[PDB]
């Protein structure tokens, strides 16, 4: 929890879909029509706008609207988008940590979401 690359802002941007942005590099969240995660600094970019979908009980699915992939986090620290609703590695917590700054955290394996400077995506505990 004490990496220096799992804060994020939440956008609104209307219509229910906001945006996942990194705090330090301004890297916003993108789930590639392949599946595959990273990050990217194009706000015009489709592929960047999410909505949070709430489970019950306080968990959420961060689905990206565009390819309508939910945000998984995998035990080995892979993160990667998926259709499957039922799949347990889609369920998140958000965690603020005052001033409009969170932690995403998928709740099943206890690991963070990273978007580190690189544009690359993964988690970590």
């Amino acid at each position: 929890k004490g990496d220096t690359h799992i804060q994020f802002q939440i956008s609104p941007e209307g219509n229910g879909e906001v945006l996942l942005k990194s705090t330090e590099t301004g890297q916003y969240l993108r789930i590639n029509p392949d599946g595959t995660v990273d990050g990217t600094r194009d706000r015009s970019d489709t592929h960047i706008q999410f909505q949070i979908s709430p489970e019950g009980n306080g968990e959420v699915l961060l689905k990206s609207t565009e390819t309508g992939q939910y945000l998984r986090i995998n035990p080995d620290g892979t993160v990667d988008g998926t259709r499957d609703r039922s799949d347990t590695h889609i369920q998140f917590q958000i965690s603020p940590e005052g001033n409009g700054e969170v932690l995403l955290k998928s709740t099943e394996t206890g690991q963070y979401l990273r978007i580190n400077p690189d544009g690359t995506v993964d988690g970590t505990r």
